[PDB]
């Protein structure tokens, strides 16, 4: 019993973090086999943080301009190239701690773990969601660039995020092929995050977790239709609900015996009348950063190795 | 910028988790050098979950009654003994992944990371606090017994908690010398958790984190004394505040320029008037599971290796 914001165990990723220095800039890189991946803006200098030409900046570098260190060992850079917004540094030694991995691009509403790092050294792990506006509400200080986000699926690490920049309180980055999430660029412009919305299917999954854990006070006997619900949801800046979402919630409906559309009726009331000073799973707000799979994993107990 | 419930990287601990089976009972153990530590109730059977005599149960066992597996490798048990509520299983192979470690007993209000495990396999990591009533509000399903709680101090893992039982929604366990936190026993009796209170010094540390991150709406120009504050705090089930707590908050007072007693005045108002539908660091409740050190670590950026 109980319900926590739970991150994936980070051991497999900790062994891939290295420090990358170019000039006076130091940040983090990801070392898989004989390639180190890091944000390309490690080659930028003040004058260039405004309007950089990365192809120009890269052609003026050579392999020995890149100091890469895995702890105390130094890695020899034997080749470099750029793929979109990441730099791929070829090194002379393959990481012997390379896990089984793949590179995946996630969708808004999906969650992952972030291993926050400074100077190549792991500092903390936490769980977050990709927001509908393609930012994450992370926790990052200067020097955290190159920290990665990941999920663990069986024995396999799915890398889905590399941190690049902070934009007025929230955080933006790329997948591991170097393509940004959202309409952001790795330079100084007037870019801001767009309007965020609440991830409705995640709120419903969390209300199911609450029932599983004994919080039942918000239930009622009413029911509703997808279209009546989506009418009220749009008013409160909630993502609309599809039939696909209903099916995804199937397992949780089965385990609690409460139909999805029954639960939607409870959500509709919570949105119109409020919490009334009561809490749900220790929160006074409706929580939207747990997916249906997160709830199943924590309320049924899947492991990895 | 940003503020998250951040756990320690778990890699160093993942390499010490093993599976321990005795009879039909399987749970988790901690393998450091050539000793496996696990809850002693792994030797109990139904008839004994009520009123067990553990010395009797242990004398009727031999080394080959204990199946210990580190992944796929099996470990040979060459000796066993009991220290308070833990079992120490001597095995024929020293764990080569044994980190630098020590065994510490924590105080209520202190936080640590939990590596939740099933069948010896790590499943998730999360941060929690030891409550003033000596329970933790964890997330554990059947089979999680033997999962450990820890902090990382420099290069050194401080083990502080081993999970033993669930008591009506909350969780109870021992230090690694086998002594329970709180007045609990590892048998079936009528034991319940006592009344919990809110950890005041932690709430103040969190309000400082909020200011550091730009949430200032709750501040005011008033001030107060320790005794006036503690008078109102007792009314709301808050732990009283000592001069020691004030000193601990020193660094955060220095960084924000807001005196502790100034901040206490803001807390006093929040307790008497409420949140008024506004949030602090994304919460509509006063959060008490971040220590002053947690805030410094996240808002200044200490790493480990």
């Amino acid at each position: 019993s109980g319900f926590r914001k739970m991150a994936f165990p980070s051991g497999k990723v900790e062994g891939c973090m290295v420090q990358v220095t170019c000039g006076t800039t130091t940040l983090n890189g990801l070392w898989l086999d004989d390639v180190v991946y890091c944000p390309r803006h490690v080659i930028c200098t003040s004058e260039y943080m405004l309007n950089p030409n990365y192809e120009d900046l890269l052609i003026r570098k050579s392999n020995h301009n890149f100091l890469v260190q895995a702890g105390n060992v130094q890695l020899r850079v034997i080749g470099h190239s750029m793929q979109n917004c990441v730099l791929k540094l070829k090194v002379d030694t393959a990481n012997p701690k390379t896990p089984k991995y793949k590179f995946v691009r996630i969708q808004p509403g999906q969650t992952f773990s972030v291993l926050a790092c400074y100077n190549g050294s792991p500092s903390g792990v936490y769980q977050c969601a990709m927001r509908p506006n393609f930012t994450i509400k992370g926790s990052f200080l200067n020097g955290s660039c190159g920290s990665v986000g990941f999920n663990i699926d069986y024995d396999c690490v799915s890398f889905c995020y590399m941190h690049h920049m902070e934009l007025t309180g929230v955080h933006a980055g790329t997948d591991l092929e170097g393509n940004f999430y959202g309409p952001f660029v790795d330079r100084q412009t007037a870019q801001a995050a767009g309007t965020d919305t609440t991830i409705t299917v995640n709120v419903l999954a969390w209300l199911y977790a609450a029932v599983i854990n004994g919080d039942r006070w918000f239930l009622n006997r009413f029911t509703t239709t997808l279209n009546d619900f989506n009418l009220v949801a749009m008013k409160y800046n909630y993502e609309p609900l599809t039939q696909d979402h209903v099916d995804i919630l199937g397992p949780l409906s089965a385990q609690t015996g409460i139909a999805v559309l029954d639960m939607c009726a409870s959500l509709k009331e919570l949105l119109q009348n409020g919490m009334n000073g009561r809490t749900i799973l220790g929160s006074a707000l409706l929580e939207d950063e747990f997916t249906p799979f997160d709830v199943v994993r924590q309320c049924s107990g899947v492991t990895f190795q």
